[PDB]
């Protein structure tokens, strides 16, 4: 049994998220969770969207808690994708990382393909990743559509917690004031398409482990 | 890497493809100029080079209903003739075929995992032992071309081998995009030169 | 778990051919290889094509080497098929053997069905055969679309190597001069169809083991 | 100290304070320019620097009947907002309070004894691990200021942290002097520059 | 080391100098872009990096009869002022100087020869340990430029240091070509990006 | 080693140079024929060879008062362009340079003296490891010439590398004799042929 596939018509995956895990050592607090991040859809043409890997931006929950603390450090951050359409849908996905907040985004798949977590897959694929979201014991991720921060090669040792707006304002002065506020931005591409009008494909989840560190009341944190 | 030598490894799409009603046979030289665009812009500032490892892999991007196949193989004496048929192509060093929608077990090569399953990776990797020249000069497509144009036998010292990709399969007379071919190399960069000066 | 199938949408198979194997005893040389033989496509209607099981005709490589020797003997020859279209494509395949070079080809499936390796299958099937091509260790070929010479019931003990043209010329004199030059011809049928215009289906491979025997320079062999 | 690096330790009053009827919240950057006057005049002839250790301590100087309290804590992203209340301040890294007349068990830190009793030293010391930059440039108050004035986020690379001192307590609407805050540091002086040239 | 990490070492021309009657002070940012046009073309292909080593050497091109001296020192606060006098410059970090005709005992750093004489060699290597940032991003002059002009403190985020070179000598108030400055580095390249997209 | 294989080591004059006001760039093929007239007369007696070692050194002949500098770097694609600027040339393989009056610390390579100072020495040795071809045949200029003019890529078969030398300096737009270039090689001669028959 080798070199023999069986093309399904649909990949089913049932996500049942696990409760957040929080645990405090003396001054550091460690949080590990996973929330859903974005929903994706394909078009006849390329489409590059992008995301800040900062805690406010990563999760709806995250932001609300992580905000009670002055500066964090990522320990792990994973973007993993999961399909919703049948294996008949046309179009693939691509993601990779970028780091100088002043760099323009790629416009070509060609381009996109040399970034740090370059990963790509037909839009109907992705169910291998499931354990990462569920966080189960992974089977064989050979084929998953995951991307993970290169946590150890970030520029700052720690980063302050920033609110979107504070960020923005800053960035607006000079885009690379930004280069402190965030360690990296994730880049997404949806090409391959069939409809000129968007077809919804999959959705992707974030899974992190962050160090929290110098308590502040939320109201004062920007 | 030494203070003389540079070792570089990387991934990239070397090329994009589609299938038709009928057969179409392409060929791409296994020269850093043509392998991808980055390798090009990088390799470019080195005069000679040597392939430590080089591999082409495919990754499906179409629907499970796209009908068709890919076939890759290698030629090594540029005087030789591109196979006409698939037939001839199934006899080359490294022959491989697969339905245009399969191939994502290969994603680990673009990745770097340890493909447990290489059993269904549509990939192809060069027999670097059997290469004819210890090292190769960095040619530009043009120079190369012009050069050949004189007497193909000259390409024999300009390059290790040529990859032959066949795309037979189809439903439309209209090319349907099926996948993409990515390159994975570990080049041995060798005696600097200023880009501008290279041919 | 019995009497329960799961209809895939596509059968995937990755062929990665093995290097030719040559090994010389004193005067006999033995060659074992596999090359691709033909590509098949279906039509709204029946279509009988046919092939000579002689070495020139069997492979593009074969012919070039086998030609350096005066007469051979088959030890094994297998025709195995592999799908390319989705399990939605209509039309099946049929193959069988014929032996008096003067016999007209069948025109009916009915007809076709009583030949020596009668084998048939929907055009989307075939991935069981894979080991034969790859030559792997076969799993369960119950359902493969293979056909193999009945090597031991051929008419001549050995056959001379013939060039197509020499053959032809001969055949043209009297079709059954032919009866020496080749031990048998394979017959192919593609019916079932849907389009009036040809739809490409699968392709088939040959896998042989031949005895080579009384060296001659190629230039002199016809 | 190396022939490249200089290590310097010292003590100094970083600042003097009083209390009133009501609350008053000050802040002082934990930058050698602002920590004391000597550190200033010394550090000044170095371009970069790094805090090996830094600590603020208080020493009472009023009568056992002066009524009031001191509260110190640390902030680290200059975009953040000085706590309005004490309340907010009791939640910062390093929070500490004590009656304005207590605190002389801390004298050992200005001294260098080995405070057996750190149990009632009104002191506060920086979490140098958790600092964001490996090293810090020597900013002058001005430059710093002007810089911030553009987009506070920039202060984030100009400094490790800001100390927040709250003085609530009182009897007079008239500030009554209660104590003094001294600094104890072990600075890592780093790549000379001529004073005059520094900002 | 070569994974996702690329290391390379090179040596090239950073710039040329000439002397006048008076004193002229220049500065070079020590970033991959501005160090040389080679590195520049190679480094653009990667997102961020860190200097493992870098160093400037000056090589005479004159007769023994020219009149001047080169000087150089590193500076690290994109915000401080350039020296304005030899003396000032005198206490920068690699302070080094000599007559515009001396220096030959420096081929070696260029050359990549092991030569037990640094006896004298107008060479200055960076203190690649005490850089503010773990790593730095690839910044392209024009951007840098732009940013630095918002506030001359942002650059501090973008570059590990700046070389100061003063040409004082003077025979003529005309400019005399005296030699050149060469950079010798070992850089560690890291998050590949399409060249074209790197500001 | 001496069987059917012959090894010999020698040292001679490869060529002489002079400086002008402007920049002049030359090139020398580094083959036995063109390296010197001695080797040339010795090597013709053998069919093919390989460089075990070869290297060019420059020796001053002027007063300390001349004005110019020699430069040199190796190139390996008989098809690429000669540098056109110091900078360009600056990142060739043995980049080395100095004032036309410096260099004496090079007798040694000529001399065959063990001398712990290469301190400075305008010397460039070939990277005799990274040559394209295992061995090379004896080619006689005029032939080489001829061939290279068919396509400037055939030479790549015939020679391991080319020295580039640029004389930039300039006092006068007249030519000034400044010194000479000397080659020091160790060649391995191999399939004896009547001299007269070797093109
Ligand atoms: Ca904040
Ligand atoms: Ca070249
Ligand atoms: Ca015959
Ligand atoms: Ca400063
Ligand atoms: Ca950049
Ligand atoms: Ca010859």
């Amino acid at each position: 049994q080798a070199g023999v596939s069986m093309a399904p018509i649909a990949q089913g995956t049932m996500v049942k998220l696990r409760p957040p895990m929080l645990r405090s050592s003396m001054d550091v607090t460690i949080l590990s969770h996973c929330e859903l991040s974005t929903e994706l859809a394909v078009t006849v043409t390329i489409v590059v969207t992008s995301e800040l890997v900062m805690p406010f931006t990563v999760g709806t929950w995250l932001r609300g808690v992580a905000q009670n603390w002055s500066k964090y450090a990522w320990v792990a951050i994973r973007y993993t994708y999961l399909p919703s359409c049948p294996t008949t849908t046309s179009g693939a996905i691509h993601m990779g990382f970028q780091y100088d907040m002043a760099d323009t985004l790629p416009v070509s798949v060609n381009q996109l393909s040399n970034l740090k977590g370059y990963v790509t897959g037909p839009v109907w694929e992705g169910q291998s990743g499931l354990c990462f979201v569920n966080n189960t014991k992974c089977p064989d991720t050979s084929r998953a559509i995951t991307i993970a921060l290169d946590t150890n090669e970030v520029s700052e040792k720690r980063y302050p917690f920033k609110t979107a707006t504070d960020y923005a304002t800053a960035v607006g002065v000079n885009a690379n004031i930004g280069n402190i506020l965030v360690p990296a931005r994730l880049v997404t591409a949806m090409e391959g398409g069939s409809s000129k009008t968007a077809v919804n494909t999959g959705r992707l989840y974030a899974s992190y482990t962050i160090r929290l560190i110098e308590p502040i009341a939320a109201a004062l944190n920007l």
